[PDB]
Formats: C-alpha cells, sequence, structure tokens
C-alpha cells in the first residue's frame, strides 16, 4: 500500500508518470499546465484519488478534457477546504461552445465502472463540467458546482452533467448554479438523480436524442429535486428527423419555482422548431407524480409539441405548474396529460 502526494506546478506530470505505483494519490494545489490534462486514465483497480487544496489550470484555447478518469473500482473525492477552480471567466464570452474562444471541457468521466465520486467543489468552469460517457455503474455523490459568476459575465453551455452510453449512474445531493442544463441524458439506461438543487440553468432534461448510434434512454428517474431560476423545468428534447426511444422516464417530488420559459416543455421538433415534430423517436411511459410549481408570468406553463402517435402512455399524477402563460400550440398530446 502506498500514497503518493503530488503537488505544485509540476504534480500533474509526476501524477502522471507515477499514478500506476500509487494505492492513494493525492492532489495538492496541483497547477496544471495549460493546453494539457491532468491525466488519470487507466488507473488501477481500487486506487483513491484526493483532491487537496486549490486545483487550477493554464489559460489555453483548445477543448480539454481539463481532467480525464477511467479505470474500475475507483473512489475519487475532495478533502475539506478543497476546491477545482477553473477560472472560466478568462475563456467566457457569450459564446459557449457555439463560437468565440475555443473552450475546454471540464471533467472526462469515461470508461469508469463501478466508482464513486463525491464530495468535489467546481467552480467556475469554462464550458460543460461533468462528459459521462462509456461508464457502468457510477455514482456522482455531494457534488457542488458553482458558475455563478458566470450568469453576468457570458457563462455559456456550462451544463453540470452531460451523460451518454453509460448504464447505472446515479447522481445525488449535486448542487448546480450554471447558465445550462443541469442534466442532460443524451443516451443511457438506469440512471437516477435524487436530492439536487438546479439554479440558474436549463433544467433537468433527457435529450438531445437521436442523430448518433447511441439514440435509446431507458429508465432514468428525478426525484427530490428543485429546479429554480431556469428557463425550463422539466424538459424532452428529441430531434427532428431522427429515430430512437424515450421510455419509462419519471419525474417525483420536483419542486419548480421562478421557470423563465417553460415549466414542462417536451418538443419533438428539437433542432427546427419552426417545422411540425417528427415521430421517430417516441416517447412512452413518461410519469409525472408530484411536480409541482410557477413559471413567471411571461413564460409558459406547459408545451407539447409531439408527432401524430409518437407520444403515448403518459401518466401525470399531482401535477401543478401555474403563472405563466397556457399555451395554445400544443399538438398530439396524449390522454394523460394537457398544456
Ligand atoms: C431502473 O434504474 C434504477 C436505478 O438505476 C434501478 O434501480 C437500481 O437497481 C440496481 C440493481 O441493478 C441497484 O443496485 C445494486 O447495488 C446495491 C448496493 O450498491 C445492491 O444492494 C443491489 O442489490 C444492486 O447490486 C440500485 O440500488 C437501484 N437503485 C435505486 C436508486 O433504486 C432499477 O433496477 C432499474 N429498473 C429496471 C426495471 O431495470
Ligand atoms: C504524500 O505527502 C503527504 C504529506 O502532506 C501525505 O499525506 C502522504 O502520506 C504522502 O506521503
Ligand atoms: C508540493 O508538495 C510536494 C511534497 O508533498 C513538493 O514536492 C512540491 O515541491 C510542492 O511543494
Ligand atoms: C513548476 O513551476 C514552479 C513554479 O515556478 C516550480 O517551483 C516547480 O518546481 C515546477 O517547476
Ligand atoms: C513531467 O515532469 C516530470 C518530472 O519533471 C517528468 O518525469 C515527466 O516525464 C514530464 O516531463
Ligand atoms: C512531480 O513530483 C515527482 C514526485 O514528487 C517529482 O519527482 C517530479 O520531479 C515532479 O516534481
Ligand atoms: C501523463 O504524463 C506522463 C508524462 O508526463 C505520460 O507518461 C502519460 O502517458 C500521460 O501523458
Ligand atoms: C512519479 O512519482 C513517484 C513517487 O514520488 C516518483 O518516484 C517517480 O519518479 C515520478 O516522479
Ligand atoms: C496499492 O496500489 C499500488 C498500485 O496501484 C500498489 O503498488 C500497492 O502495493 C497497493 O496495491
Ligand atoms: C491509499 O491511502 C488511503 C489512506 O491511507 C486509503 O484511503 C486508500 O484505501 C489507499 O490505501
Ligand atoms: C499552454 O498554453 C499557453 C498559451 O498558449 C502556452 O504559453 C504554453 O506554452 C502551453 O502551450
Amino acid at each position: 500500500a502506498t500514497t503518493c502526494t503530488f503537488s505544485g506546478s509540476n504534480g500533474a506530470s509526476s501524477a502522471s508518470k507515477s499514478k500506476t505505483s500509487c494505492s492513494t494519490i493525492v492532489l495538492s494545489n496541483v497547477a496544471v499546465p495549460s493546453g494539457t490534462t491532468l491525466d488519470l486514465t487507466k488507473l488501477n483497480d481500487g486506487t483513491h484519488v484526493i483532491f487537496s487544496g486549490e486545483t487550477t489550470f493554464g489559460y489555453k484555447e483548445w477543448s480539454g478534457p481539463l481532467i480525464s478518469v477511467s479505470g474500475s473500482d475507483l473512489t475519487i473525492t475532495g478533502a475539506s477546504g478543497h476546491s477545482i477552480n477553473g477560472d472560466g471567466s478568462r475563456w467566457w464570452d457569450g459564446e459557449g461552445g457555439n463560437g468565440g474562444k475555443t473552450k475546454p471541457k471540464f471533467f472526462a468521466a469515461h470508461s469508469l465502472t463501478n466508482s464513486v465520486i463525491s464530495g468535489l467543489k467546481i467552480v467556475n468552469s469554462p464550458v460543460q463540467v461533468f462528459s459521462v460517457a462509456g461508464s457502468d455503474y457510477l455514482t456522482l455523490k455531494d457534488i457542488t458546482i458553482d458558475n455563478s459568476d458566470g450568469d453576468d459575465n457570458g457563462g455559456h453551455n456550462t451544463d453540470a452533467f452531460d451523460i451518454g452510453t453509460s448504464t447505472y449512474v446515479t447522481i445525488s445531493g449535486a448542487t448546480v448554479y450554471n447558465q445550462d442544463d443541469c442534466v442532460a441524458v443524451n443516451s443511457g439506461e438506469n440512471i437516477y438523480f435524487s436530492g439536487g438543487y438546479c439554479s440558474g440553468g436549463h433544467g433537468l432534461s433527457i435529450g438531445s436524442v437521436g442523430g448518433r448510434s447511441d439514440n435509446t434512454v431507458k429508465n432514468v428517474t428525478f426525484v427530490d429535486s428543485t429546479i429554480i431560476n431556469s428557463d425550463n423545468g422539466v424538459r424532452i428534447k428529441t430531434n427532428i428527423d431522427t429515430t430512437g426511444s424515450v421510455s419509462d422516464v419519471t419525474y417525483k417530488d420536483i419542486t419548480l419555482t421562478s421557470i423563465a420559459k417553460y415549466g414542462i416543455v417536451v418538443q419533438q421538433n428539437y433542432g427546427d422548431t419552426s417545422s411540425t415534430p417528427t415521430t421517430g423517436v417516441p416517447i412512452t411511459d413518461f410519469v409525472l407524480d408530484n411536480v409541482h410549481g410557477s413559471v413567471v408570468s411571461s413564460g409558459t406553463n406547459i408545451l407539447i409539441s409531439c408527432g401524430s402517435g409518437s407520444c403515448s402512455d403518459w401518466t401525470w399524477t399531482d401535477v401543478s405548474v401555474s403563472g405563466g402563460k397556457t399555451s395554445s400550440k400544443c399538438t398530439n398530446v396524449p390522454s394523460g396529460a394537457s398544456c
């Protein structure tokens, strides 16, 4: 059993070259050089990684990731008082991932099996924070993401959790202040989100689904969570002219507070809302249970833009969204639901 401590301005290099001799790696006030990844890929099974002090990154216009981890039976945690500081205002230019500077993604959680990431505190990511991909039985718990400075400083596309090609991922106790989706499930199965607080972004989203070889979303649950001061609350987006499926999606015991645009929005014409919704990505067995909240007077309570026949078997129990306009543009609403 070995414990390895890496720190300072050359910590990232040493960690990379010695990671496989370390049972435990502690990362203390590591300053990652510009244009380079903190490469924690391919750790030995059972390795424990502890973030300590303040982790920082040199400035460069590149696409990331800033941190990358992969392997099995890993524990990665944060020590008391630590933070991982992206100092994103260096890149923030109002354009996020769409244009302006090239901005690096923060945390590649790829090819993780049976691992836990707990207690990390991330501050001011340049753009998206967690990219979860190709991972199985991953728990992300008590993660704090504070991009609140981005609200008035050009923060854009600062998604907290982007999930794809993953199964059995559990997210609990997340606290997010950001400017895009709190969660986006692009594809994946058996996803559980609970005890979350999402402020400032675009809601808890399924989507966008379709147009990739990975286009199935199944068995996802959002429960006991608050979405506040966000553009949308509950959201399902499927890409127009694409095929896939979304099934067994549940939102339960959700509080929506001061939603700006849409309390609940389901769009089967995502990508081109001037066109009629298409029917290639059926949304079935969608359940809302005890979902309550308020939309500002200028927003819309509920928008359902379904394709003909491509939305069915919805159950909406104890749902109440008020404060906003009732939409008159809803299409092909299933029997259990309403705008
Ligand atoms: C729909 O997704 C649900 C959430 O992933 C899933 O429930 C989860 O089921 C797994 C079993 O595959 C449970 O996990 C395992 O780990 C615990 C301890 O780590 C063991 O005690 C279990 O025996 C098992 O090995 C999860 O605990 C459970 N998660 C929760 C929050 O319920 C459902 O199984 C999925 N439903 C369908 C029909 O597939
Ligand atoms: C690296 O150095 C630190 C001292 O801060 C220890 O915590 C650890 O055991 C390792 O030797
Ligand atoms: C961080 O800490 C290590 C020892 O833990 C030093 O080797 C390094 O120079 C920096 O002070
Ligand atoms: C990284 O750069 C620092 C800061 O100058 C050094 O002290 C360290 O040993 C490494 O070269
Ligand atoms: C980063 O720096 C460490 C220590 O200087 C080297 O071992 C590594 O190969 C890379 O140059
Ligand atoms: C990173 O840390 C290792 C082990 O402390 C050093 O050997 C290397 O020079 C770099 O500073
Ligand atoms: C991290 O850095 C070390 C040397 O700096 C490499 O050996 C490793 O492949 C990774 O690039
Ligand atoms: C990685 O870290 C180990 C442990 O300090 C060194 O022995 C190795 O040379 C590399 O710097
Ligand atoms: C913990 O892990 C390291 C390498 O992963 C071993 O060298 C050590 O003996 C213990 O198994
Ligand atoms: C490395 O060291 C830490 C503290 O000793 C452990 O938590 C871990 O299991 C591994 O042995
Ligand atoms: C990281 O990026 C900065 C800015 O381009 C360079 O100065 C540095 O040498 C490294 O490539």
